[PDB]
């Protein structure tokens, strides 16, 4: 597994107004499973408050496809054309909701113009025409 | 050495009232050197501006002991009785003043009460008694418009 | 010729301890000019004034020397190994005083840390070991009460 270990969730965009944007996040933590599958960990602050995400992504017989959610979403994981980047895409069910997202992950928290480039055009492709949301980066979080 | 690689400055004080009042800090690196020697790195954000400071500590015959700035300076590597903690305590000339000044390193950015209050004790024994600046974090330092 | 038009002056180091150090600055203009002189337009925010500078880089018959304040001043000029950056590398007098000082320029104002890390080891090497500052840029300058 290389997508295995410590990310940045740098950016991220959707088909739909997001009202749960958080104000900091963590780096987020993929550890790898039994079975190939994906345990992704992270911390958000949300209205002062820190909410410590734990998503598990359950490995498909598709390379770099997972389901999450108890089957409510389908979350894509591709590498970016830019180095130590990757790209989730994600579609179904979120709290009640359907809405298509994509999610850039980096090895470092340092900004990628060349990535968020390449981040625009992959999603504006997919449909997703909203604003890219990059987020503010902190190794803890604090109330 | 044991010391070497990434660390968060988590805390500091001083002899003086330092002008140096960062409103963040990156991580400090200390690389190793060829003969034991340390090359200690950080950034630290004042003003929307980066301060990129590069400082090589000379290793000397004592264990834990380095100078710095051509001689004019004497540091002081020292392990935390905490876990994952260090204090360095540095006596002499910096940007022409006198100063002592010690800073409390951790190899986690989680500020540690038991770590502080060692630190507190430390710095207090050795007359760096004014106030304990606890940085704020960032990963990175961009200045204003780059 | 390659110098020529709009760059931003990203980062900059010296020998000496520069109190006269800029809060912010705007984009540097070169002009080339006869005779493949260099007009060098800047304004740096120090201390809520603004610095208006014109600087008149006379050519040589060395490529890439310059000198620059009435002869008090002579200007190296190469390309960064990096892309889009060109360094300044100069000594002489400088507001009454001997100092060798070291810029970065790049034709972006997005910091690169392969331009910042090079400009780090050409300035070690020429003994410029004093923090490297890293600008607040912005397209004007404004006094305070102004």
């Amino acid at each position: 597994v290389a997508v295995s270990g410590k990310w940045y969730l740098k950016a991220m965009t959707a088909d739909q107004e997001v009202p749960e944007k958080p104000d900091s996040v963590t780096p987020m933590i993929l550890k790898a499973q039994k079975g190939g599958n994906l345990e992704a960990k992270i911390t958000m602050l949300t209205n002062g408050q820190c909410q410590n995400i734990t998503v598990v992504l359950h490995k498909t017989s598709e390379p770099g496809k997972y389901t999450a959610y108890e089957g409510q979403r389908v979350v894509f994981i591709q590498p970016s054309p830019v180095r130590d980047h990757y790209i989730l895409y994600s579609e179904g069910e979120l709290h009640g909701r359907q809405i298509r997202m994509a999610k850039l992950l980096g090895r470092d928290p340092e900004q990628s113009q060349e990535a968020l480039e390449d981040f625009r055009e992959f999603s504006r492709a997919k449909g997703l025409n909203q604003e890219i949301l990059e987020l503010a980066q902190s190794e803890t979080c604090s109330p």
